[PDB]
C-alpha cells in the first residue's frame, strides 16, 4: 500500500517474523529507508541460539555489543504478501527490542520511496 | 521521483540547505523514513550561531549532548522542487556530520513510502 510520511506517526507495519529459532511471531516494525539491514528484537529468538558479533552504525556513533547478527536466515511475511522475505542475515536488538524493516527487506517487497 | 530501495545503495539526494546563518549549501542527504526529524551537519553553520540542547533516542542507548536543535527554521531545496522545504527546526549533528532527510521534510514533499 501507500504509506504516508508524517513526523508525528512512525511509518510502521505488522510483519510476521520467522527467526527459525521459535514459532513465527507477528510484530510491529518500523519501515526504515535509512536502514541498510533489518533489525529484529532478540525477544523473537530462543535464548539457546547462536548469534554473531559485529559493529553497527547507530544514532550514538558506534555501539559494540548492542547489536548482534543472526546465524540463520530470517523470513518475514507482510499482511499483503503471500511469499516470505528471506534475509540472508539481519541485525538482532539485544536490548531496546527494536523492530526495523530496512532496505534489505524493502528491496524484496519492490518497495520504493516516491517524492512528487 | 521514484527512489528504489536497495541495501547496497542508500537513498541519498543532493539538497540545498539554508541554515539562515550562512550561505546556502548543497549536501548529500540520506532519505530516512525512520527519522522523525531531519539531521544536518554542523559544518553548514557558523561557529558563532546559537543552538539548543536536546535528547534523541538512538542506537547504543542514550546520548545527551550529541545532537543539537536549530533556533531558526531551516530551508531545504531539492533538485525537483523549486519551492523550499521550511523546517520549523531540525537536528544538528555536532560530530558525525550526518545529513538525513526525515519525515518532517518528507511530509512537506508530500513524500510517501509505497510497497506494492
Ligand atoms: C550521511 C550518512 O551517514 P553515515 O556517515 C553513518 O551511517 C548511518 C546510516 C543511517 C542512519 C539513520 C539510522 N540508521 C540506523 O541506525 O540503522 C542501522 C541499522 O541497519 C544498519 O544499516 C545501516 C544503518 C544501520 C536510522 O535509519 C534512523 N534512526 C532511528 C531508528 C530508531 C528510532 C534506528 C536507529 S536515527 O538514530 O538516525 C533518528 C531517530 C529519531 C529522530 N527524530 C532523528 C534521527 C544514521 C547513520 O554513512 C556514510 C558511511
Amino acid at each position: 500500500p501507500v504509506i504516508p510520511l508524517d513526523p508525528a506517526r512512525r511509518p510502521v507495519i505488522k510483519a510476521q517474523v520467522d527467526t527459525q529459532t521459535s514459532h513465527p511471531k507477528t510484530i510491529e516494525a518500523l519501515l526504515d529507508t535509512g536502514a541498510d539491514m533489518t533489525v529484529i528484537p532478540i525477544a523473537l529468538f530462543s535464548s539457546n541460539t547462536p548469534l554473531k558479533n559485529t559493529s553497527v552504525l547507530g544514532a550514538g556513533g558506534q555501539t559494540q555489543d548492542h547489536f548482534k547478527l543472526t546465524s540463520l536466515p530470517v523470513l518475514i511475511r507482510l499482511p499483503f504478501r503471500t511469499t516470505p522475505i528471506v534475509l540472508t542475515s539481519c541485525l538482532v536488538d539485544t536490548k531496546n527490542n527494536w523492530a526495523i524493516i530496512g532496505r534489505d527487506a524493502l528491496q524484496q517487497c519492490q518497495g520504493v520511496l516516491y517524492l512528487p
